[PDB]
This record gives structure tokens, sequence and C-alpha cells, in this order.
């Protein structure tokens, strides 16, 4: 009976195994754009993805991760609100059963169809596993998806999904360029928070871009054809794998723009 997204093991249940679920800096949150403070000391975000080396794509039973070689400084996030250098390890998405929901963060209570998470770890901690045990260990860049025009740079990901339909399947996934998933503007909001899945560790500086990317109806339909279950178990479509907004508690959201 492990965690998941259903009535009996979904987000309302997580605090039983992972008590920090009710902690002081949980994610996601609703971004109240009128209450977010413009911070003219915030730097432009530096996204340096020119040398990213993707390796593999994996269905883990919750989402699918595109994993990268993070054994060298190749795909790094820095500046913005960050001190130092954070290395890209994987990206994944959260999405809905319908285009009206699917994002984890919301903007003035608006849900988007999906949300992309590019996960990076602080190089001062030497690796991902050590980084998640630190309050400034990860920087996750979050990008909203709306449905409209296709995102050409996403198609390579959509086309490999039928090869990892069920939990525990993986495939070869080399030479994927994550620059193709970025909107034009790097204007962002930022706040201190957590992983949005168990173990829910409070180790994340969240950087959420204001500008969503457009993906087609066909592209997000292919996400919804994935499965939560393993091969040869009853089919449970992989949809609605998002945690809802959590209390802001004692925190400020900063804006990099007016
Ligand atoms: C012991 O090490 C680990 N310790 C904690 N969590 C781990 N896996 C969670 C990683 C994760 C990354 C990002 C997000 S989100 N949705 O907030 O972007 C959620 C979970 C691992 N690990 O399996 O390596
Ligand atoms: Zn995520």
């Amino acid at each position: 009976h492990h965690w998941g997204y259903g009535k009996h093991n979904g987000p309302e249940h997580w605090h039983k195994d992972f008590p920090i679920a009710k902690g002081e800096r949980q994610s996601p949150v609703d971004i109240d754009t009128h209450t977010a403070k413009y911070d003219p000391s915030l730097k432009p975000l530096s996204v340096s993805y020119d040398q990213a080396t993707s390796l593999r794509i994996l269905n883990n039973g919750h989402a699918f991760n595109v994993e990268f070689d993070d054994s060298q400084d190749k795909a790094v996030l820095k500046g913005g609100p960050l001190d130092g250098t954070y290395r890209l390890i994987q990206f994944h998405f959260h999405w809905g059963s319908l285009d009206g929901q699917g994002s984890e963060h919301t903007v003035d209570k608006k849900k988007y169809a999906a949300e992309l998470h590019l996960v990076h770890w602080n190089t001062k901690y030497g690796d991902f596993g050590k980084a998640v045990q630190q309050p400034d260990g990860l920087a996750v860049l979050g990008i909203f998806l709306k449905v409209g025009s296709a995102k050409p740079g996403l198609q390579k990901v959509v086309d490999v999904l039928d090869s990892i339909k069920t939990k525990g399947k993986s495939a070869d996934f080399t030479n994927f360029d994550p620059r193709g998933l970025l909107p034009e503007s790097l204007d962002y909001w930022t706040y201190p928070g957590s992983l949005t899945t168990p173990p829910l560790l409070e180790c994340v500086t969240w950087i959420v871009l204001k500008e969503p990317i457009s993906v087609s109806s066909e592209q997000v339909l292919k996400f919804r054809k994935l499965n939560f279950n393993g091969e040869g178990e009853p089919e449970e479509l992989m949809v609605d794998n998002w945690r809802p907004a959590q209390p802001l508690k004692n925190r400020q959201i900063k804006a990099s723009f007016k």
C-alpha cells in the first residue's frame, strides 16, 4: 500500500508515511501575483543547457523522468535567486485527466493543463542524494503548459512514451535538447519550498516561470495514455499525478519582474 495519487493513497494520505507533508515550507502553492513582491535585486536566471546529455527515459509509476548525465558541469542553472551552481539531473511533468487541471502550482488560483519540473542539485553537495538533505540542495525550474499550438521540441519525448507505457519500463533517450521546452521569457517567481512527491523534503528553491509554453491537445493526450500500474496489472491511466496547492505559512513569493 504505497503512496500514489488515488482516493486511498493520494496526497491527503501522504502525511501518515511522510509527516513533513504538513510542514512549514511545503510545495506547491498558489502564486497570488498581486501579493508577490517585485525584487529588483533578483538577477536574471542563467540557464546553460548547451551541453546537456540526456541518457534515458523512465516510467516510475508516478510520472516519467527524462534523466541526464550529471557527472560533469554540463547543464547548469545559476543566478536568479541562487547562490552558486545547480546541475540538471532529470525533468518530468505533472498533468491532468482534462485540460482544466494538471499543474501543481497555480497562478491566482488558475490551474494549467500540466507543469514541467527541471530538477537541479547544488554542486556544493557533491550529488543528488546528499543535496536533498539540505535546505538549499535543489533548484527546480517550473514551467506551465497550456493546450494550443504544438511544442515541436516536445515531440521526441511524446513519441517514445508508447515504449514505456507501464511502471518500471525504461528506454534509451539520448541527444534530447531541453532548450526546446523553454518559453521566450525567463521572468519568474521564486519561493522556498519542497519536493511535491514523497519524501516531500524541504530542500527546494522554486523558480516558476511566468510564461507558459503551448503544447497541442494530441501531445497531452499521449501523456494520458501512460499507465500507473506495471505490465500485466489492471490498467490505471497515469492522469492527475499533481499535488494540490499547500498553505503558504510563513513565506514570501518574490517576482523577478514588475
Ligand atoms: C535518497 O535519495 C532521494 N531522496 C529524496 N527524494 C528522492 N526522489 C525524489 C526526487 C524528486 C525530485 C523532484 C520532485 S518535484 N515534483 O518537486 O520536481 C520530486 C521528487 C531521492 N531519489 O530517488 O533519488
Ligand atoms: Zn515535479
